[PDB]
Protein backbone atom coordinates (compact mmCIF):
# COMPACT_ATOMS: atom_id res chain seq x y z
CA UNK A 1 0.00 0.00 0.00
CA UNK A 2 1.09 3.53 -0.60
CA UNK A 3 -0.17 4.99 2.73
CA UNK A 4 -0.36 2.00 5.31
CA UNK A 5 -0.36 4.30 8.25
CA UNK A 6 -3.69 5.31 9.94
CA UNK A 7 -4.05 8.52 11.80
CA UNK A 8 -7.07 8.86 13.86
CA UNK A 9 -8.70 12.37 14.37
CA UNK A 10 -12.02 12.09 16.99
CA UNK A 11 -14.54 14.67 16.68
CA UNK A 12 -17.20 15.87 18.86
CA UNK A 13 -21.08 16.27 16.02
CA UNK A 14 -20.30 19.65 16.02
CA UNK A 15 -16.69 19.54 15.07
CA UNK A 16 -17.51 16.77 12.66
CA UNK A 17 -19.74 19.02 10.90
CA UNK A 18 -17.28 22.17 10.56
CA UNK A 19 -15.52 19.71 9.03
CA UNK A 20 -17.62 18.50 6.68
CA UNK A 21 -18.15 22.38 5.56
CA UNK A 22 -14.80 22.49 4.78
CA UNK A 23 -14.14 19.86 2.91
CA UNK A 24 -16.94 21.24 0.55
CA UNK A 25 -15.41 24.75 1.06
CA UNK A 26 -12.27 23.06 -0.48
CA UNK A 27 -10.91 22.20 -3.57
CA UNK A 28 -10.56 18.35 -2.71
CA UNK A 29 -13.41 15.77 -3.32
CA UNK A 30 -13.28 13.69 0.10
CA UNK A 31 -11.68 14.47 3.45
CA UNK A 32 -8.32 11.82 2.86
CA UNK A 33 -7.54 14.55 0.45
CA UNK A 34 -8.11 17.40 2.96
CA UNK A 35 -7.02 16.30 5.28
CA UNK A 36 -3.34 14.92 3.68
CA UNK A 37 -2.77 18.86 1.80
CA UNK A 38 -3.92 20.57 5.30
CA UNK A 39 -1.80 18.61 7.63
CA UNK A 40 1.18 18.66 4.74
CA UNK A 41 0.44 22.13 4.20
CA UNK A 42 -0.41 23.92 7.64
CA UNK A 43 2.96 25.78 8.93
CA UNK A 44 2.74 26.71 12.25
CA UNK A 45 3.09 30.61 12.99
CA UNK A 46 4.75 31.90 16.14
CA UNK A 47 3.62 35.39 17.45
CA UNK A 48 4.87 37.54 19.81
CA UNK A 49 5.00 40.88 21.21
CA UNK A 50 8.38 42.09 21.43
CA UNK A 51 8.63 44.86 19.38
CA UNK A 52 7.04 46.62 22.28
CA UNK A 53 9.65 45.96 24.46
CA UNK A 54 11.84 49.13 23.48
CA UNK A 55 8.45 51.64 24.62
CA UNK A 56 8.12 49.36 27.75
CA UNK A 57 11.63 49.87 29.05
CA UNK A 58 10.83 53.80 28.16
CA UNK A 59 7.71 53.82 30.29
CA UNK A 60 9.42 51.69 33.38
CA UNK A 61 11.96 54.20 33.99
CA UNK A 62 9.24 57.40 34.06
CA UNK A 63 7.40 54.47 36.40
CA UNK A 64 10.32 54.14 38.77
CA UNK A 65 10.01 58.36 39.20
CA UNK A 66 6.88 58.51 39.90
CA UNK A 67 7.03 55.36 41.44
CA UNK A 68 9.62 57.00 43.99
CA UNK A 69 7.68 60.51 43.99
CA UNK A 70 4.81 58.23 45.67
CA UNK A 71 6.84 56.25 48.46
CA UNK A 72 7.95 60.42 49.49
CA UNK A 73 4.70 61.58 49.76
CA UNK A 74 3.05 58.80 51.39
CA UNK A 75 6.50 58.78 53.99
CA UNK A 76 6.08 62.39 54.75
CA UNK A 77 2.33 62.46 54.35
CA UNK A 78 3.16 65.82 52.16
CA UNK A 79 2.15 66.63 48.62
CA UNK A 80 1.99 69.93 46.72
CA UNK A 81 0.68 71.74 44.19
CA UNK A 82 4.07 72.17 42.07
CA UNK A 83 4.41 68.30 42.40
CA UNK A 84 0.57 67.73 40.84
CA UNK A 85 1.25 69.44 37.30
CA UNK A 86 4.93 67.84 36.95
CA UNK A 87 2.86 64.44 37.32
CA UNK A 88 0.44 66.01 34.92
CA UNK A 89 3.52 66.96 32.61
CA UNK A 90 5.05 63.11 32.56
CA UNK A 91 1.59 61.65 32.22
CA UNK A 92 1.19 63.59 28.76
CA UNK A 93 4.71 62.82 28.06
CA UNK A 94 3.52 59.25 28.53
CA UNK A 95 0.76 59.92 26.19
CA UNK A 96 3.32 61.42 23.43
CA UNK A 97 6.03 58.57 24.17
CA UNK A 98 3.05 55.79 23.42
CA UNK A 99 1.87 57.02 19.87
CA UNK A 100 5.62 57.66 18.73
CA UNK A 101 6.81 54.48 19.69
CA UNK A 102 3.65 52.99 18.65
CA UNK A 103 3.58 54.71 15.17
CA UNK A 104 7.56 53.82 14.67
CA UNK A 105 5.59 49.95 14.24
CA UNK B 1 -18.69 10.34 25.40
CA UNK B 2 -17.19 13.88 24.27
CA UNK B 3 -15.88 12.82 20.67
CA UNK B 4 -17.66 9.54 19.37
CA UNK B 5 -17.12 10.19 15.77
CA UNK B 6 -13.52 9.43 14.19
CA UNK B 7 -12.18 10.30 10.93
CA UNK B 8 -8.94 8.64 9.50
CA UNK B 9 -6.48 9.89 7.78
CA UNK B 10 -3.98 7.35 5.45
CA UNK B 11 -0.49 8.32 5.62
CA UNK B 12 2.83 7.02 4.19
CA UNK B 13 5.59 6.99 6.14
CA UNK B 14 7.52 10.00 4.45
CA UNK B 15 4.28 12.05 5.06
CA UNK B 16 3.78 10.28 8.71
CA UNK B 17 7.36 11.82 9.16
CA UNK B 18 6.85 15.23 8.08
CA UNK B 19 3.69 15.40 9.99
CA UNK B 20 5.51 14.40 13.46
CA UNK B 21 8.20 17.00 12.78
CA UNK B 22 5.60 19.65 12.80
CA UNK B 23 3.85 18.27 15.92
CA UNK B 24 6.70 18.60 17.68
CA UNK B 25 7.42 22.17 15.89
CA UNK B 26 3.68 23.56 17.86
CA UNK B 27 2.62 23.82 21.14
CA UNK B 28 0.37 20.90 21.13
CA UNK B 29 1.08 17.32 22.63
CA UNK B 30 -0.30 15.14 19.74
CA UNK B 31 -1.35 14.08 17.07
CA UNK B 32 -4.83 14.47 18.48
CA UNK B 33 -4.80 17.95 19.26
CA UNK B 34 -2.67 19.08 16.35
CA UNK B 35 -5.28 17.87 13.63
CA UNK B 36 -8.24 18.90 15.47
CA UNK B 37 -6.92 22.56 15.52
CA UNK B 38 -5.39 22.68 12.06
CA UNK B 39 -8.34 21.53 9.97
CA UNK B 40 -10.81 23.35 11.76
CA UNK B 41 -9.28 26.27 11.54
CA UNK B 42 -7.31 26.09 8.88
CA UNK B 43 -3.45 27.26 10.41
CA UNK B 44 -1.46 27.00 14.24
CA UNK B 45 -1.20 29.99 15.50
CA UNK B 46 1.18 30.61 19.09
CA UNK B 47 0.75 33.95 19.90
CA UNK B 48 2.70 35.17 23.02
CA UNK B 49 1.02 38.51 24.69
CA UNK B 50 3.60 38.72 27.10
CA UNK B 51 5.38 41.64 26.60
CA UNK B 52 1.96 43.86 25.55
CA UNK B 53 0.76 42.35 29.18
CA UNK B 54 4.28 43.62 30.71
CA UNK B 55 3.49 47.42 28.59
CA UNK B 56 0.03 47.10 30.12
CA UNK B 57 0.71 46.04 33.59
CA UNK B 58 3.83 48.95 34.11
CA UNK B 59 0.82 51.55 32.47
CA UNK B 60 -1.28 50.36 35.32
CA UNK B 61 1.10 50.64 38.25
CA UNK B 62 1.48 54.38 37.27
CA UNK B 63 -2.08 54.37 37.60
CA UNK B 64 -1.79 53.21 40.76
CA UNK B 65 1.10 55.68 42.21
CA UNK B 66 -0.69 58.32 40.39
CA UNK B 67 -4.05 58.24 41.99
CA UNK B 68 -2.68 57.23 46.17
CA UNK B 69 -0.94 60.97 44.70
CA UNK B 70 -4.38 62.74 43.98
CA UNK B 71 -6.02 61.04 46.85
CA UNK B 72 -3.76 62.65 49.21
CA UNK B 73 -3.70 65.93 47.30
CA UNK B 74 -6.96 66.40 48.27
CA UNK B 75 -5.74 66.79 52.05
CA UNK B 76 -4.29 69.99 50.99
CA UNK B 77 -6.54 73.30 50.39
CA UNK B 78 -3.52 74.87 48.37
CA UNK B 79 -3.78 72.41 45.49
CA UNK B 80 -6.52 73.30 43.73
CA UNK B 81 -9.91 70.68 43.51
CA UNK B 82 -9.98 71.13 40.01
CA UNK B 83 -5.90 70.80 39.09
CA UNK B 84 -5.99 67.09 40.50
CA UNK B 85 -8.65 66.68 38.18
CA UNK B 86 -6.39 68.06 35.20
CA UNK B 87 -4.05 65.28 36.48
CA UNK B 88 -7.11 62.15 37.03
CA UNK B 89 -8.26 62.77 33.48
CA UNK B 90 -5.08 62.76 31.74
CA UNK B 91 -4.32 59.20 33.03
CA UNK B 92 -7.70 58.18 31.88
CA UNK B 93 -7.18 59.97 28.81
CA UNK B 94 -3.91 57.91 28.92
CA UNK B 95 -5.58 54.65 29.39
CA UNK B 96 -7.75 54.98 26.33
CA UNK B 97 -5.03 55.88 23.87
CA UNK B 98 -3.12 52.10 25.21
CA UNK B 99 -5.83 50.60 25.16
CA UNK B 100 -7.16 51.48 21.44
CA UNK B 101 -3.74 51.80 19.34
CA UNK B 102 -2.41 48.28 21.11
CA UNK B 103 -5.96 46.74 19.74
CA UNK B 104 -4.80 48.21 16.29
CA UNK B 105 -1.82 46.52 16.87
CA UNK B 106 -2.82 43.63 18.04
CA UNK B 107 -5.12 43.63 14.35
CA UNK B 108 -1.96 44.15 12.15
CA UNK B 109 -0.65 41.18 13.70
CA UNK B 110 -4.25 38.64 13.19
CA UNK B 111 -3.49 39.19 9.37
Amino acid sequence: LKRPIQRIVRLSEEENNLIKRKIEESFFPNFQNFALHLLIQGEIRHVDYSELNRLTTEIHKIGININQMARLANQFHEISSEDIKDLTDKVQSLNALVQSELNKL
